[PDB]
């Protein structure tokens, strides 16, 4: 009768770097970067918790966490301890030890089990929080507890050839995972289906009890490299019962979505990517649900304003996703996507960007296949896009021909 | 030392029907009405309270005020009473008497002595709710104090043709008033100034306990009409001592507007004017200013999205304003202010329109020189800006050629 | 999988007059009345929908509704419709129609269907305002889905001479409802246990458009009184399927709380008892539970205080529970229940005494067997509870000795 | 005309550790302790802020911050960006450099420029997070402008003997400051009232571009401490103008305030003493009033209980002061202070107690001049109290004779 995500805790890992996002996590956390127009990425599975009834949420952090801390604080403020709600950030911190860095996704749940065990939730949603997608979290819960397992992995079914990259769980008959694999060559398929694998999302349910033993357990074992997917995962696997649970049975369509969404813009070409496919006709994410809507950081914002319209200039905006307090003045936008604040100015063009909050585009620039990090300001007359040669030298260029620019790069420019 | 402002209570008289609005305010009190894909026009004077540092507010409504009681309610919900910080919605209603009906301007400020006494307050400012503009109200509190009046009126200084349709303020040398006049055939001038006279704004200061008795002498009062502007300031000019404040001196401007900006948007083309007067290249109003900034209810809202680009069609906006959750597709938008919500569908165009939240706009309609209110479907392939006649037969038309187009006019067409 | 609260619109009536309250109910309606130290009527339902998970409240409103309009505003002021959360105060008002009251509870749904609609849940939750009680309604919904019932309804099991004053529904051996009642002289039996009645705790569960259908045909049949009791209910159990669900399946309870907990406070008496009731060693209500709990409007406090302790003057508390911001200052308090904001002053007794907010308590004066009214001034060395002619004649008192005291009463009075 | 809060930013140094509290401050920092029933120390400098209209906050935290982290992330959450308002939470971590440590209150201001120049607040008020006082800033700031100081300097003026552990500010006939001294055996007086000295509060006002340049120089000098007392404030009464503004001259006093108050609770018997006196029948700190309130974190809790009232047990409280959430059952207080959620049981006895949050009183225990830790669970029958050497053995035991009862200490204990 009543539904298990009133006894859960969802617990979200956000300390990961983005190291591959190069500059564009260099000072903030992959869970902290901008994505599809006004939230951050770790909004989607704060978002996901919340929209799926779980109103106790913990977040760690680590790596370069004061954007995402801020963020967190002002934008995730609305649960009250009186209705039986809880918000509670957990930075690696001298608190319960002097330390200051987690040794591991397991070892930061571990340092907080005095802050769970207050709240004494029936189930533990282990979520990471540095991918993009909706998920009912409802679903797994059921499993989880109808099955027996001791731990339900969420996991995305994927073909073979893509699941490489994945940590891959090798399930039975039943979807009881035999053994784990990271990152296999040649991934082991599905039984009855091997033209896919199950690639692991880092998402766990187990229930609480279990886990704090499991981690006691984790943190005392030397041999432990004190990681869920590493060591607790494992460990379950061979002496325990661990259970698949995949994306499709829970994922949260819109009408307007034609498959289930979930990406991780873990390079700066998906990052791209992701984001631009956000001014297609059709695009693969719907932004403008509101079934089960995405939570953020947000204030009060003008709306967006186009001016000028002579023979000359032209502010206007084609194929574009364009968002609040953004002035396009005199500025020709094509398949653009713009974070609020933006100031683009007269003669200027931009095609297949990136654009994030609050960046100037200074008079004549014109910029082509670009991440414009956040609050850059462009010089006037910049030209990128057009010289792949000087165009890696003076910024991050992908193999692809995107450039991810930042203001570092910026100041640092002559010819 | 201490700002008079921590000892005012702002009281905003926003029971106007604005009745020169027509079907713009069949369903709406004027202060409810939406304005600049900013606010709505209520929240101008709040925002002023705000910004001046008035922490007591109350609110009297009366005429039509579902919609306003209820932007109230989820838009001005941050006081908290034990920071000395209030906020009352006063509606005419049986809690003090049958009545249903507030008999007056004064009368909504008397029947609720009781909601004011308990606060004490040192000073009441007195504001009409139904006027766009930006003041602060701690100059003509200091102005009052010091000057020992009985009243203090905020006055708009103006050419005396222009003032024929306002209360007129007759001063000395000293801005003292010595007569008032209701719309004027030739105005008194300003002395030394023969060209302008002042212009009452309905925005008066009284220390409280004075008020508090000259409403008391006018519920007693046969004669009285129990209006502020036509009975308690005359009573005052008479027998006491009224002094003009100058909207000048404390009107706030940011440093893009060449003049201080006050609209009361009282007719259709006047609405129509101030809203499509905000897509110009430099606008009156700056609602980019973060100086002086006006509070609203705002809810997170998605982008703006333009999308298609082809030989026959084109979403895209120029010389216009375009708030967030907008889907431009395949709509042609120029010289328009399209609040949030908006759908524009393929080949549609719109010119010199003003476009109210949420209104759908049918493939094929052309729409030139309108005011769209909240809400409308637009039928695809409608025709409006073409055939006087005709759009005047179907619709509210102005003489100067704006057509104001509701819901229920839509609902009765056919050719 | 997913629960059905999700998808539900608790509509809480909140009209009743309560006039067998007398004084207490006549400048606010009975949802309104202050209960248990700290909470209002209104807010047992209001949680009990919150904890339940659903998050679309609407409350009707209309008599005397300033004080509930106002504790709603700045008590239940966290919902956001972005969250697909809403809150709405619907009051009689000349809004869709002139009225300015409904014709009854049927009504108070029907005129708002505006509202409901554009919300679209699957299911509506009809809730009465006025009684005291902790219920998951979770377990209606799934009975009523899982039934097939047209209406789901609540009842208490109670015996059969105690349910002469209730609405009583005769059901058969599968609990569905073949008759309904209004206080039968000798109330049907339950089948195979004629004890006991089930009592009608005016509580509905439906299907929304079922429900729509069945508003909008009772607003056609002139045969209707517009009530969910005797028009709505009589005809489905006739023409349809009405099922009983009882209280005791879904009631909750906390591990101090020996029976299902449910109180009317319908008379001076019962209010005054339930409350006293809390002074016990071992209440019924247990309001320290924080399993399900009682949101309400509160503010931040400072403590309760005692002062003086000598041969003459001793303020303290027995058996008594004491709200915060109460300063008990040589006054003796025995078997009280005081709210916050409570001044009593030196050489002061109270015993059986229910004090409302902001009360003053007159040095020497004694009070026994009372209710004290919302911020009354009790005048130095009032004696009440000595002498029961006196007593009856200066207040509203009971058969059993209770006086209400009102402020009304205090200002009419000599020897 | 323009208050100079509107454009003042307050910075409040909030890394004192405290160490002469000993265990009180093992595991919080000195402003997270908590004081007078229900704030902590921090919340009077945050609410002499709010109270004086500044409406830009920042709080730099250093030593064990967790829990006051997260007391000004739940309770002062309340500033929006848009209405010019701001709250930052800003500890010593890796952001801007590796460190994690301020090198000292100037350091704390200099680390953070970053943060205070997007503002552009015209002044700063730098605040000591340590302290009990109401204050209202604005006098400060007029005085600042006004005298044309580099630096304001708030100052108590206390007799010599008692400056002697203060750093003092010599002054001139025109309170300009002429020399500093830290903790001057002989503090020189002031000229025509040689019996007093002025204090330094550790309130500085400054032009906020003076500081930043200040801090600049400050964070060059390898010779400075990097501290406001010891480095910035003598360099500018050297080589510029520093002007002292005395604390009588801008406290707040209540009607009940027979005096300035300030208190700095350094020691364990000076904080037993500071909370104990609010049991006094006249206080000097007057927590009831509502004219310059205490903001803090504070959840809706139930009201307090004192139950049993037989020949050998009575739950009650004389001379005490009491908070919500205490049940007293069969326990007898007297001249004790007790915070939220104390559980207190049968045959004990409290006297002369701080008793913190969450405390639980065994039964037949009895507990004489203590101060009592959060959360500490006293065993049944324990004596604290009788036995001065016993007591020392086990707790931390001021010369005067109160003992701080951690449960630390109570885990360790035998006889």
């Amino acid at each position: 009768v009543q539904p298990l995500a009133r006894d859960a805790m969802a617990y979200v890992l956000a300390g990961g770097r983005g190291s591959r996002l190069k500059e564009l996590t260099d000072r903030r956390a992959k869970p902290a970067v901008y994505f599809g127009g006004k939230a951050r990425i770790i909004d989607f599975a704060l978002s996901n918790a919340l929209n799926s009834g779980i109103r106790r949420i913990g977040v760690a952090t680590q790596y370069k966490a004061h954007e995402l801390i801020r963020h967190l604080q002002r934008g995730w403020d609305f649960f009250r301890p009186e209705r039986n709600e809880s918000f509670d950030i957990l930075p690696a911190s001298q608190r319960v030890s002097e330390t200051q860095w987690y040794e591991g996704t397991a070892d930061a749940v571990y340092q907080n089990i005095d802050i769970i065990e207050p709240y004494a939730p029936e189930y533990m949603v282990i979520l990471a929080g540095d991918h993009i997608y909706k998920m009912d979290y409802e679903y797994m819960l059921q499993q989880h507890v109808d099955s027996g397992a001791d731990v339900t992995i969420g996991c995305l079914e994927v073909p073979r050839m893509e699941a490489t990259g994945f940590g891959v769980m090798h399930v039975n008959e039943k979807d009881e995972i035999i053994d784990f694999i990271e990152k296999p060559a040649d991934p082991p398929g599905i039984p009855g289906n091997e033209g896919f694998a199950l690639a692991s999302m880092g998402i766990y349910v187990f229930h609480t009890k279990f886990l704090m033993e499991a981690l006691r357990r984790d943190a005392a074992d030397p041999t432990s490299s004190r990681d869920f997917g590493k060591d607790i995962i494992p460990y379950i696997v061979e002496h325990g019962k661990a259970v698949a649970h995949r994306f499709a049975d829970s994922c949260v369509r819109s009408d307007f979505e034609h498959e289930p969404y979930w990406r991780d813009v873990g390079t700066i070409d998906a990052y791209w990517q992701a984001n631009i496919d956000l001014t297609d006709v059709v695009p693969d994410l719907d932004i403008y649900d509101k079934s089960w809507p995405i939570w953020t950081y947000a204030e009060i914002t003008p709306p967006a304003k186009f001016v000028h319209d002579d023979e000359d200039r032209r502010g206007s905006a084609v194929s574009s996703v364009v968002s609040g307090d953004c002035i396009i003045s005199g500025a020709a936008l094509n398949r653009s996507l713009l974070f609020t604040g933006v100031r683009a100015n007269s003669y200027s063009r931009l095609e297949n960007a990136v654009v994030l909050p609050s960046v100037k585009i200074g008079r004549h620039a014109q910029l082509s296949n670009v991440v414009i990090d956040h609050g850059v300001v462009i010089p006037e007359g910049l030209i990128v896009g057009e010289d792949p040669e000087l165009d890696a030298k003076r910024f991050r260029r992908t193999e692809s021909g995107i450039c991810l620019i930042t203001q570092s790069m910026i100041d640092k420019l002559d010819l």
